[PDB]
């Protein structure tokens, strides 16, 4: 089974940019619920796979990955966060900050991409930016709901998710998604993208 | 070709309340809805443009578009029509046929009820649900629609009777993350009497 | 977890012509189920090691190929049983409490057939269409499935008591590009018989 | 109105790599009914957008995009197709050329990553060799059942399709997908996809 693990930082670390009530709600009960629903759907598969049950199995497959995506992406999100006063917003050095130069031509060409992507999402979903380790190139890509990164292809590892379900930015931003957008660069952490570049793993 | 406007409410902003904030019919009114439609019309005029002009790609290219912010139009404006305040008739069980319909085919109004919030709640991301009539069987259905997808997509003689949003939008200012609570809540304004006259007509 | 095996059919690779021919009756069976089969057994050793391991990512990533080769066993499998050679009883007519169901839902017999030939001929690319119970509201549905997603997929209570597989291969060989003559002589061979055990054993 | 394109070749033209027999049904059945239904399909739109009837425009998009994308895909499919004896499988020289080797390191390392694309696609679809204009780069992706590249992206330009429904091979290859995908690569026009690349249209 699974844990909500914690933030690594403040629930109201990331203001002004994010709200600490957000922070606190899409922490304490989205994500929470992810999780508890992921151990759930995950003992039921058990079950049925182990019981040889192909019709429950299938069955389940929309749950767990909702659940587990869910779980997933947030755990993801948290990490790539960071407060503007602990390195939140610098921008990644190295190898990703040339990688992000040769693909998208400046960081502010990969921000507004990702701008554009995430406003341009009908519903609920994530824009992301990830590491195609074929290919070896950076990818920016939209999942919709709670579908991870790597259900776009197997061989991509996302670098950062920006989280655009309206329970993301609604109780701060109200309708207006791309002030959201906006802003969220502010605490992105650059750091977190640079280490999982320089792995290749989450 | 024709543009298409916001329409007005039949009802004061607040005069949903306490089932539905006025904040949130406000916002969700004046900012969402009149953002499908105005994001509608343009992608209608890049539309007409791609057609007149032989352009097959372009054509398919705008669909997203146009189902998105067409079906986010349709959708709402049957929205706004199948709610009512309380004292104005929300929340009063159906009578007539569609009553003996919902009795039908599903043993209850609070069947009926039990039904389509469970549909609501287990909805994945933004979406509705809905009470539909197939014209063809002259039969109900309850669905849901991820998105804008109006009940239309789900087959050419589906007419929506019933919608309930279930957006995080139409309900997260309110209640938050618990989307059972709104989903409670909704039904004490809901306008039976305009499920009615549709089921009556078929339309 | 249990592997699974390709079920024998319940008649000879001939037996349903002249509505399907042996040709494709042999490599629908041998090759395509076969595959779904070898592929569902696969992605859940893949499955089992990666929900062990409590690997999330590799247990989401999965669900696509799970859904598809699961989907893909459960639906040929129920494919084979509601097909019948018209000497033993393929094309007759349901009787009992299935057949006063569906003249309740349908109008009739030829109310339900029409429906789902419709459906079948309009299926955009490759998929199902299904005559289903909806086990909660003891109701008959018909609706079709995407690729190899099972009905239940739909709504975790519905049995699909009818399928007609109209991927190309299920009538290319034979009938072409005409998929509506494919639909038109299926119906000599449907098993109203199985159709009928399933409804009233839920 | 839209019309069936005359092929730029004899149907027999492309064999052994492709049958003249599926060139022959590929064109004139399933090619000439999207044709034929993209026609009736936007006549009821340009009605119910006369109309103001948003209901049935969006209704219709189904059609549209299903019917639509069929004549763009199959329109695009036989001019990226060419005879061995006349440029079919020479590899691309100019620019496309470098850009390949570029993006995919060699000719063959995209051959490879269109074929594995190309087998692992579920149901209906289509893999695409494509020119990201925004980003300027070239990439690899598959869209499901009739949905044009465009769908993924609206800086998008096909180069290279490969029809992947069971009707682009089944009659010569029958399931054997993968062999079809082998030969496939003997008659493609890369001199088509430079002259789209070079000019960015098609
Ligand atoms: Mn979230
Ligand atoms: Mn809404
Ligand atoms: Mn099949
Ligand atoms: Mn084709």
């Amino acid at each position: 089974t699974f844990t909500l693990p914690d933030l690594p930082y403040d629930y109201g670390a990331l203001e002004p940019a994010i709200s600490g009530e957000i922070m606190q709600i899409h922490h304490q009960k989205h994500h929470q619920a992810y999780v508890t629903n992921y151990n759930n759907a995950l003992e039921q598969l058990d079950q049925a796979v182990n019981k040889g049950d192909a019709s429950t199995v299938v069955k389940l497959q929309s749950a767990i990955k909702f659940n587990g995506g869910g779980h997933v992406n947030h755990s993801i999100f948290w990490k790539n966060l960071a407060p503007s006063s602990e390195g939140g917003g610098e921008p990644p050095k190295g190898s990703l900050g040339s990688a992000i130069d040769a693909h998208f031509g400046s960081l502010e060409g990969l921000v507004k991409k990702m701008s554009a992507e995430g406003a341009a999402v009908q519903g609920s979903g994530w824009v992301w930016l990830g590491l195609d380790k074929e290919l070896k190139k950076l990818v920016v890509d939209t999942t919709a709901n709670q579908d991870p990164l790597v259900t776009k292809g197997g061989s991509l590892v996302p670098l950062v998710g920006i989280d655009v379900w309206e329970h993301a930015y609604y109780l701060q931003y109200k309708n207006v998604r791309p002030e959201y957008l906006k802003n969220v660069w502010k605490v992105i952490n650059w750091k977190y993208a640079s280490e999982v570049y320089e792995k290749e793993n989450n």
